[PDB]
């Protein structure tokens, strides 16, 4: 039958993507719900008058006054209509902390939860793994996406190691020294027009690898030093499995969102046509090379979190956040801003305990935030 | 309760790999029964005195009077002992023509085959597949045991194309001139596989290549339109398949039998430590090129072959068989191999037959054979 889907975060490139997905395949997938934050409350309310889907959420109060008809607006709205809305899928692709809340609500309705917010296992650790049930969280973005498919390998048994393909970044091969110079732009500072300006920084920085190595251990279960990383520029190939006897399996596909988007909605089953596949009638190499790990150490940054357990991953990633935030608004250099990671990190040992409430998880991430503008001004 | 493991053709390589994975894994297997040829007499005496094994078939009535207390002797040794040998799995590993009667035993004993003699399927066709339960045959060929395990990335209905990548072979890159003055020599040396003369002389001509497309076609039931050949020089990637959605899933490894050879034997169940996996702490490269099919069409000729159906793959393996020899014994010349083929398959009218029993196959193989040698005889 159709899956009914609920789109958390319509109005961002997951979501507006996912949308696609949707309208290509309504055999298979009907849009039932749709939360966006405000700022493109325009393009919301065009998707309301394209879908006919009238089940919408606001969360800007102050934008949901523009309109007198949305069923959800304030604070709490996109968990509301997780809680009010009968769905197979929650395709949950907000930004930042209001993804925390709205996982936790769609996990109690047993809905499955096609997971693109970062915060929610990041942040929202072991209160998310707690809440959800084998299988209900589907990773959304390409390297996990990648590691759910090459899992069907062999048995949870059988798995020897995890490794994720990074794409190195601008700064692939780049010495200290090279570091040293890096200008926000030259890191991906530009006023592009569908994603924030982090996603592009954390790349070239290694945090966002840091960042999918964390969400590769909750989603799998796998231990941190069995999740390596490889360079691979081509971003082809997303990511790979090691099993115990030796064979490696490996999942290719031209770089497109759409593939790991149409698999998370539909899973187990794949949808056909989702994206285009890999062509051999020309000629290509797909190259492998270790990452520089004096010179990135964000990834070995976030397995020492990770290992700490408890908050210590809201702490590595609010760190970031701040940190990142002053080098593209040049109060930092590009090399301080996993210094400051460590830095912050390291400090930060009572935040091991494992989190009770989202309440907690935001005092670890408050804490890591103003630890990280001391850092940062010297004060 | 460990797998009773019969090896024919134990004294070749992947008999002996066989019987290393066989000895380091005593808890998951235990040979029952050997046999060879009789041209390699200081390995079989080796062989007996350590696995304890005396149920033994000797090919060569005279090599097996020079051993003693041979069970089994005569060029129906193999099959007798397969017939009379209690077992849960049966390698056969024995060369070309040899082997189809012995495969066509051991199907009826209901044991598993773990088949290297592809020689046996290509022949046998709809014969030995009629003979065979479900999942009954498991290819120890590199390729095809790796289309199996990425087979699972998937259910039958999602698979759009399976991809076998081929080394390419010495030649590769050269032109139709240049195969003119190739010698024994020269067809003899494997970049990444090392064989004897006639497995790494079907490496360089690609007719093992295309006996694999024929191979995959009856062992995956995948339209021989939807098999793919892709040239990939590093043979660490051992074949892929794509499913309808785009992706990729591809298995990998360094070059070790041992690997699909483990697999084949316990299969489902992967054999811990069977052979090394890939590095990713060191840079590699994984190329892949179009075959050239102007100068290589040994792999069209198959699937030309293939389609005819009934006795035709028979007749495609035989002539091959026939010109391969004539072209080692300095008869013909390296292009003449595959012209051969051509030659033979083009006057094969009466082939398209399907085999109702054995002597049909036989037949069939009979006039290549004859066929074959009136090509030679004409240059
Ligand atoms: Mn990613
Ligand atoms: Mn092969």
């Amino acid at each position: 039958g159709r899956l009914r889907v609920v789109v958390l975060g319509s109005t961002g490139s997951i979501g507006t993507q996912a949308l696609q997905v949707i309208a290509d395949n309504p055999d298979r997938f009907e849009v039932v719900g749709l939360a966006a934050g405000g700022a493109h409350l325009d393009t919301l309310l065009r998707q309301r008058a394209q879908t006919g889907v009238t089940n919408i959420a606001v969360a800007d109060e102050h934008a949901a006054q523009r309109v007198g008809d949305i069923p959800y607006h304030g604070s709490d709205a996109a968990t509301r209509l997780v809680e009010q809305t009968e769905a197979d899928v929650v395709l949950n692709a907000l930004v930042g902390a209001l993804g925390l809340r709205p996982t936790l609500a769609a996990l109690k309705t047993g809905a499955r939860l096609a997971l693109a917010n970062k915060e929610s296992l990041v942040a929202g650790g072991s209160l998310v793994l707690r809440a959800a049930r084998p299988g209900q969280i589907v990773p959304v973005d390409s390297e996990h996406s990648a590691l759910a498919q090459c899992l069907r390998g062999g048995t949870p048994d059988e798995v020897a190691k995890l490794v994720l393909t990074a794409s190195g970044g601008p700064f692939r091969g780049w010495s200290a020294a090279d570091l040293e110079h890096v200008t926000p732009e030259q890191a991906g500072a530009h006023p592009t027009w569908s994603m924030g300006p982090m996603n592009t920084l954390n790349s070239a920085s290694l945090v966002n690898k840091g960042l999918e190595v964390i969400e590769t251990h909750l989603l799998f279960g796998i231990p941190y030093d069995r999740i390596d990383v490889v360079v691979h520029p081509q971003s082809i190939i997303h990511s790979m499995v090691t099993f115990i006897d030796g064979s490696t399996i490996a999942q290719a596909s031209p770089p497109d969102m759409k593939l790991p988007i149409s698999l998370a909605l539909g899973w187990p089953r794949r949808v056909s046509g989702a994206a285009a596949a890999c062509d051999f009638h020309t000629a290509s190499s797909w190259e492998f090379e270790p990452l520089d790990t004096d010179v990135f150490p964000a990834v070995e940054l976030a397995r020492q979190a990770g290992v700490a357990g408890g908050c210590m991953t809201a702490v590595y990633n609010a760190a970031n956040e701040e940190a990142a935030a002053a080098f593209l608004a040049g109060r930092i250099g590009f090399p301080a801003i996993v210094g400051i990671i460590a830095d912050v990190l390291h400090a930060a040992d009572q935040w091991a305990v494992e989190p009770a409430t989202v309440d907690d998880v935001l005092d670890a991430q408050r804490w890591a935030r103003e630890r990280a503008q001391r850092a940062v001004s010297g004060m």
